[PDB]
């Protein structure tokens, strides 16, 4: 993480850069990025999935300088996020396909990572809103997740008590929990899933490429108590290991968000 | 002068048991077309909601929208048949249908039938009196969507010669192992409003949402097959507007 | 071409031609043969789908004189969401699974014009022997398998014309906008959209749509959504209807 | 030096012409086709026949003849696209039955769509898969190539100056060239590729550049190349051969003053 | 350095064919890759140096054009793949789809990218396994550790020399990277079909949001890329990386700048 005041004054621009590390499961020291294992054809009735086996949600709070020096007075300043770019890093990790994964056919080469995947990112100045749904709702899920609470049938489609903000890293599982659409006022979020056994990844790079934040009144997310919140989820995709069993592969995601100072009435 | 509305509209599958919410009974195939009768629980349906409105007349003006839940394909963990040995569950994939409509009066809708002579069962509105005609174009299949979890998706498509107060979208994708492709944002508005400048008017002081979306097909460990749907959220700007 | 003078609308519905091979099999086609040599390639006629069309007559508004001239047109295939019936028909995808979608080789195409469409044949294989009913193109050659200039047609029957021999004519169709798209592929996903919100200008580079000479509009589709696979193994040709919406305005031209 | 767009009587003409495809053509009945695909030759004895290689296709038209010595032709825009695209509908006719039953196969498989409109002859560079493969007699192809022909190679510069001659597999448009020409190109790679080809007479291509001047026709004749390859077609003894189609272009030219 | 006004008057350009660097085997396979191994466990991963596809660089030297003092700008690039219809010889080498078909088109993973700069390209290292043992030859993450397969900001590299820097090891760097404008689009999969598109009428602009290019600032320019256009599958089974070489054309213009 790095907070720089690129420049001061009323048109102060403050850059704020970090690398959000994946949270896919860590299954041993030497897998970090990937995740256990997959179980697979578990009964609806018996469905408890082991820790290390799912991914989660990546997030961060940046404190952000303090700009208001009177408490008091009838205008106070905020740090308003302006634009962000974003990218998915090492991507080119991939083309090894010399270690640890099945071969294609006989004498040929590993086989790539593909399968379904999911990128998604998101900057505000409040935590990321999240709404719960789940392909079982009687999945028992294990110790240290966060998950729906008391779920029902209803929670395989809609059911608008499961409400929850992203306010741990590595805690909320992706198969659990979506970004709400009937809330984040003071977030943007962005997402992409792709299913399928077969699915090619497809990530671009550039640092040409940036991303507007303000709403249609021309306000980006307002920085509450000189707060930044940045959300990722990049699941790449399964590698296939000799054996034939599938962990998922995540990447680390790069954000540059540069911030103005928004003046407010108290 | 400005008011918005939200509704989160559930998908009706089929939900063959208490448990399987959001799901459709598992597919049967190769029924001649002489002898094709499906059961109610099998047949995805279009959701339909009415939204009152505060009582001039409410011109629906932009619509932002989105399927609810996709990372929960996501559990490859949970009932999926494995890809191979050794491997993880296989992923929801095939056919899908995408739909939505915002309108001031019911979506109106268009009947075609992939087969003439498939008895639809109980519970179901379809089209009456089908012929060969209706499987292609017969004009006398005009219904309203007047009911939520009855108007199957296989038997009707939004009717492009009506729908005058009504906009809608949709994209079909069919096959076998077709990726689904599901994007979410809050950054997304879909504008209502026609060449004039005129959006959807709401007759009654009543709004309606429309929805079907079919995510793809779920395997399990048999080998037998289930639709998946899933929630559809709508936020809709509404205006008064004088007549 | 003088000036815009007055407005009025035309719908239809277009029915398609997959051949239909019995009362019930409305929309599609006879089931497809394989692996006919060149020199002895005869398709029945129910086999091959045909350029659907129609002429919708307007009325006649007449130094100077008055046209009616196509200014947009909005247009949708109607039935896609019949491809989800899984359980009529369709083999099976593996034991226990549900029926195979409707899949591979689609084409998709529009026109819209004041003269018929105006076509160029073009063949897979020019020893084919079409069956009576079809218009196909005369006296071919080996350059009908490229191009032969011989072979212009204008798309004046209806269920005739078989898709497989003749595409829209780039050369000619001064006075009619067309628009296609072919996938070919064994197990190509059909894919359809749907919206009463998209219009498409008919207008040329000078502001000026089609012309209807003899107060005829002209409407042309084909719309190919796949093949249906049976739980023999045997496919056949599946297609959907075609609305469109024409709306026309009043022209003065010269004599 | 370009001086102003000249406007006046017979200042603008508009040419058009079909391309046919150069697939190799194996017998006096499969024009449009190529000899069947041999596999797995080793690199050190890879001698294809003259029919199994698709070229570039490529015609000279002449425009109405202006001074020399100033006024010259300069193409503005290009309406161009694939014919008989329906063609493949055929599946009744010589290919593999898809399984027991069912229909033939469609063409598919790699493809490649160019097309090319200039005052000059198209400007080839030549690039190989391997480079000591033995090319033909009636095909030009790289001279004298090297292992550094596999990649970038700057002797192998070219004029498409011959139709049905200049294999597609050996050449490329020339980036570093072609300051009077406009080229345009796709390749799609893969067994089971799927043709996707579209059609409309509403579509122009504009071949102005950033200056807003099109090709210049320097002793009044315009260039157009092409290459469509639709993909493979599959026999049913399973032996394949490439399917091309005919590319129609239609050229809007004005003229302009230059010094 | 503060970024004055455009020096106007009586702009040049510069190109180069950068030739890719894939590991290139023997003397006859340059452009390809040794043939890939598998199923390595990540503890005993010693992949040889010609299986390595590694990142291409050139430095084109420009004169030096000297209170204020000027330098080099770049502004926009023209840039293609070179060779990509060379894709079309299946006779050679490459397995049989089937009995009596066509050879197995190139397919499967690829990496497109390039670079233009007045530095070298800044670059950041990650790892699939971080136990892999580079070879000789090859300049890879120093003292990586677990973190190194997710973002270990330790492995920071400039890409200072060409055929050295494996694409597997480093990607560009969106932390640094001020005076570089990078693009690249990785694509995996075991069957992913290769597209590739040329055209003459396409150009990058590399000026930034206030209007300037990257700098030349010791009067010299970078050019980058990787171009693995997907596997080649031999008759026996084995594959090999394939690349193509990447051609740049680059505008320049003269900048002011304050001393
Ligand atoms: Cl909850
Ligand atoms: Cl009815
Ligand atoms: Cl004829
Ligand atoms: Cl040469
Ligand atoms: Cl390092």
């Amino acid at each position: 993480v790095e907070v720089l005041e690129v420049k001061t004054g009323v048109d102060a621009i403050t850059e704020v850069e970090c690398f959000l590390n994946p949270e896919m499961g860590d299954p041993d020291e030497n897998l970090r990025g990937f995740s256990l294992k997959l179980s697979a054809e578990n009964d609806f009735s018996s469905d408890s999935p082991e820790r290390k086996m799912l991914p989660c949600y990546s997030t961060a709070r940046i404190p952000l300088p303090n700009l208001n020096e009177d408490l008091t007075c009838g205008n106070l300043l905020m740090w308003e996020a302006v634009t962000v770019q974003t990218e998915v890093i090492g991507i080119t990790s991939m083309l090894n396909l010399h270690a640890g994964s099945q071969k294609v056919h006989e004498h040929g080469g590993g086989k790539p990572i593909q399968g379904s995947n999911f990128h998604f990112f998101a900057v505000g100045g409040d935590p990321l809103e999240m709404q719960g749904v789940l392909m079982n709702y009687r999945t028992k899920y294990p110790d240290g997740t966060i998950t729906p609470k008391n779920p029902t049938a209803q929670s395989q489609v809609m059911n608008t008590d499961h409400k929850a903000y992203l306010d741990k890293n590595n805690a909320y599982p992706v198969e659990c929990w979506v970004p709400d659409p009937s809330r984040n006022e003071n977030t943007r979020y962005f997402g992409t899933f792709t299913g399928g056994e077969n699915v090619p990844p497809v990530l671009h790079v550039t640092n040409t490429a940036t991303t507007v934040l303000l709403d249609e009144q021309g306000v980006g997310p307002l920085c509450k108590a000189d707060s930044l919140y940045v959300s990722a989820a990049d699941i790449c995709g399964l590698f296939t290991n000799s054996s034939g069993t599938q962990q998922w592969r995540g990447l680390a995601r790069y954000f540059k968000i540069r911030l103005r100072k928004r003046s407010v009435k108290n």
